[PDB]
């Protein structure tokens, strides 16, 4: 059983403050500027001043911890440089076995409700429960950081609040390595691959990691600082965290062509070349195959070719497990 951190005690504090007739307020990361950050989010920047701390019971008359599962579509990144964590979470969601580690099950704004919800990292080489209260970051009424395609749908941000904590403050998350979220989510070996001199047997190493429920990212690297703009002419996010999230094989024109799926935390902003989801490649697949597997909503998530992915992206991370 994971060991508490801070000797903070999830049952305990929730029995008490059901018992006190109170809601839970968490003094190791209080509802303060110091919890949102330091500088960009300091006690006297422009946008600490406009939030308020508000939890989901205050915002909503239906709140849910959970709603239609927990999946990758609830990861939409608010105002804060977390790419990488938010790319690690929605990879997490792959893999139900390792998901529910993290976010235990049982919690919910109805019955047993106290204002506190935790979850499980690995940290100092240990497995540790963090706790945390539900005031959260919002700016008229909205969540300011990360949320749910799923409006009343909270444990995305619950589960971003507490990876906040560890580190110290929302803005102690501002640029990261998606690898370092991985890590924190499993104990796991980490690995990571040159895209520019990728072995010939990557997609193989791919679709073996995704069918174990690995968690795989993949990035662009900025070669120049940002001298031919943050977006690339086909609509991918330079030097930004993407979740890798399927590899399939579609038969085009009679030939069978390597593809591989991917999703921009953002749930918004894609790909636009071969494979995107209005692309005319589906066209030429037979029409299972592109009903099984192209989606066509602005959702984050796409289709490239393999070929395509690996002129493109030049990091690939795979975080494995035992
Ligand atoms: C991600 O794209 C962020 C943007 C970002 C914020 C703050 C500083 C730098 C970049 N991207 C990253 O965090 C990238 C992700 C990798 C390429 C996978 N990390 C990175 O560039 O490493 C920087 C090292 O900083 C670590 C400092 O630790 C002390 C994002 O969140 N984008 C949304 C804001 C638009
Ligand atoms: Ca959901
Ligand atoms: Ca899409």
């Amino acid at each position: 059983n994971a060991i508490k951190y801070l000797g903070q005690d999830y049952e305990n504090l929730r029995a008490r403050c059901l018992q006190n007739g109170v809601l839970f307020q968490d003094d190791a990361f209080p509802p303060v500027s110091h919890s949102l950050g330091f500088k960009e989010l300091g006690p006297n920047s422009s946008k600490t001043y406009g939030i308020k701390w508000k939890r989901p019971t205050e915002l909503l008359s239906n709140p849910q911890f959970i709603v239609d599962g927990a999946t990758r579509t609830d990861i939409c990144q608010g105002a804060l440089g977390d790419c990488w964590l938010l790319a690690a979470i929605a990879s997490l969601t792959l893999n139900e076995t390792i998901l529910h580690r993290v976010v235990p099950y049982g919690q919910s704004f109805q019955e047993g409700y106290a204002g506190i919800f935790h979850f499980q990292l690995w940290q100092f080489g240990e497995w540790v429960d963090v706790v945390v209260d539900d005031l959260l970051p919002t700016k008229d009424g909205k969540l300011v950081f990360v949320h749910s395609a799923q409006g009343n749908e909270f444990w995305s941000a619950l589960l971003e609040k507490a990876y906040a904590k560890v580190n110290g403050s929302y803005e102690a998350l501002s640029g990261g390595c998606t690898s370092e979220a991985f890590e924190d989510f499993t104990g796991g070996v980490t690995e990571w691959y040159d895209l520019q001199k990728a072995p010939s047997d990557l997609y193989q190493i791919i679709l073996k990691a995704l069918e174990r429920g690995s968690l795989l990212g993949c990035s662009i690297n900025i070669s120049d600082i940002r001298d031919l703009e943050a977006i690339t002419f086909k609509n991918l996010v330079r030097g930004h965290a993407y979740s890798v999230t399927d590899a399939k094989q579609v038969t085009y024109q009679g030939q069978r062509v390597n593809l591989i799926r991917m999703r921009n935390p953002w749930g918004e902003v894609e790909w636009k070349g071969p494979w995107s989801d209005n692309s005319y490649e589906w066209n030429k697949v037979d029409p299972y195959e592109r009903e099984q597997l192209r989606v066509k909503m602005e959702d984050g998530e796409f289709w490239m070719s393999f070929r395509d992915f690996i002129r493109e992206f030049t990091k690939l991370e795979i975080c494995n497990l035992t």
